[PDB]
């Protein structure tokens, strides 16, 4: 009581759903190989460059945007409570999301701290979100991420650099139809 006790830990990944989000499915979206592909190998046509300090030293990260990601994120931001959920380091993923999400589309961003190590893999345990599970969808290229919840996952192919990819555009009418 004398001096303030540090903040007591939340029991759920997300806060309670806000007003503008009542009645909306929660869509958990992955970052790496889902929305973008990053390397440390320099390329001339990167979409973003992000400097990341690890162990006191600066790495330049080169980020390519999967085709149609802007249009996809824009429409998802209109229809759902969107949550970025990655097993990537927040020091990397956060500044990337700042450049990618220019429109307040993501209600929340969850990184490595929100993933659990299970038998070689980093799992996104959807029962921890604080949301109705029949009202959660996961958009993620790595089935190992959703090992506990494969019924909530629409299959998403890993994306590296193929500019003919249209999976995010094809996701739009799928998600519109289940917005109903």
């Amino acid at each position: 009581q004398v001096i303030p006790i540090p903040s007591p830990p939340a029991k759920y990944l997300l806060p309670e759903v806000t007003v503008l989000d009542y009645g909306k499915k929660c869509v958990v979206i992955d970052l790496d190989e889902t929305l973008v592909h990053s390397s440390f190998k320099p390329i001339s046509n990167a979409d973003f460059i992000v400097p990341v300090e690890i162990d006191g030293t600066i790495h330049q990260v080169y980020v390519l945007k999967r085709p149609h990601v802007d249009e996809f994120l824009q429409r998802m931001g209109q229809l759902f409570e969107c949550v970025l959920f990655t097993a990537s380091l927040a020091k990397y993923a956060d500044p990337v999301a700042d450049l990618l999400d220019r429109w307040g589309v993501f209600r929340a961003r969850l990184f490595r701290e929100s993933c659990v190590f299970h038998r070689g893999n980093y799992v996104k345990d959807l029962s921890r979100l604080g949301r109705e599970l029949s009202k959660v969808i996961i958009v993620d290229n790595s089935p190992a991420s959703y090992i506990f919840h494969p019924e909530n996952a629409v299959p998403v192919q890993s994306w590296f650099d193929d500019m003919t990819d249209t999976e995010l555009l094809d996701l739009i009418p799928f998600f519109e139809g289940l917005s109903r």
